[PDB]
């Protein structure tokens, strides 16, 4: 059952699809996913009318999902994130329920929920986002019970934005036993360039380093160097230390996804594998397919693991992933 704990953001996902005035409402821009300001939060009520399907789901939460289905068994994941006394949060526990999901989200009192109203147009989508009644998990002192017996812990960088302690005090006790796995996601550039100082520690109590080029050179360029793929790669990877070791998932967007495995005489291994990816305009879902990438290394982890096979495997989760819409599992 469980066998893989992840802690982030708990956020809702309202895809629709809008007449071009109602976005036009809202002065969002097709071809945009962007942080509601004051005049787009009396969105979600608008598209909480329509016919929007809503599903639940982030980073860590999509990412889950897909362990999580990938598996096909109950309560074979958890995952604690910060939620509000809101029926956004109430169909967020019962939704993210029905998908066998075993998560547990405290409460933010009178924090209110969060959603990010994903407007469409044949499959273009635009997605309105308000992170912030999500931000405020403080990881409960006996959450370590709640994952009492798993062994494969993540969490998405973004937990950083909040308090890195949660996040910080994961792979804390993570590292105490009892050979568990902790594997970050670089997130944005923000969470890289606009965090340093947690990372530095985060980084080394990191078994698992999962992310793209984007960060990964906005993280290079945050550590004392220059520079590729083996470059940044090892070079990232290249910090002091700590078949579950300590890697780094370069994922190259298209181009091969690149890596390196840390073999006990302290052999730096590097694990290339591109991406036989056959598909058209079912393209388009940066995020929902990284997000699924974590989601089959974190499954096929949880069952026998390998370096080119885990890689290898999320590959078919993104691929089946960024096909159907914001995260249809």
């Amino acid at each position: 059952p469980m066998r893989v704990f992840a802690i982030g953001n708990p956020i809702l996902d309202l895809v629709a699809e809008v007449p071009s005035s109602f976005l036009d409402e809202f002065f969002l821009k097709r071809g945009d996913a962007t942080l509601a300001t004051p005049e787009q939060m009396r969105i979600y009520s608008t598209l909480d009318q329509f016919n929007p399907t809503s599903l639940p789901g982030g980073s860590a939460l999509n990412s889950v999902r897909v362990v999580q289905k990938l598996l096909r068994k109950p309560g074979s994941a958890g995952y604690m994130g910060a939620i509000g006394d809101d029926p956004r949060g109430q169909v967020l526990k019962e939704l993210c329920d029905k998908e066998g999901l075993a998560t547990r989200f405290m409460v933010a009192p009178g924090q209110s929920t969060g959603t990010c109203a994903v407007l469409i147009n044949e499959k273009e989508r635009t997605l309105c986002t308000h992170l912030g009644a999500c931000g405020s998990f403080r990881i409960p002192e006996d959450w370590t019970t709640f994952a009492s017996g798993a062994l494969i812990f993540y969490a998405t960088a973004y937990t950083l934005t909040a308090t890195p302690k949660n996040a910080l005090e994961v792979a804390g006790y993570a590292h105490g036993i009892p050979n568990a796995i902790f594997t970050l996601n670089l997130s944005a550039p923000f969470c890289v360039e606009l965090y340093k100082d947690a990372m530095q520690s985060l980084l080394l109590h990191t078994n698992i380093l999962f992310g793209n080029e984007e960060e990964f050179a906005h993280l290079a360029k945050v550590h004392n160097l220059v520079a590729d793929k083996t470059a940044l790669s090892t070079a990232n990877k290249e910090h002091a230390v700590e078949g579950a070791t300590k890697l780094v998932v370069m994922t190259r967007g298209h181009n091969p996804v690149i890596a390196a495995e840390q073999t006990a005489d302290g052999t730096v291994v590097v694990h290339e594998v591109g991406v036989p990816v056959v598909a058209a305009e079912k393209i388009v879902d940066t995020n929902g397919a990284g997000d699924a990438f974590v989601g089959g290394f974190l499954y096929g982890l949880s069952q026998g693991k390998t370096v080119k096979q885990c890689i290898m495997c999320g590959n078919a989760c993104a691929q089946d992933v960024i096909q159907h819409v914001g995260f249809s599992l």
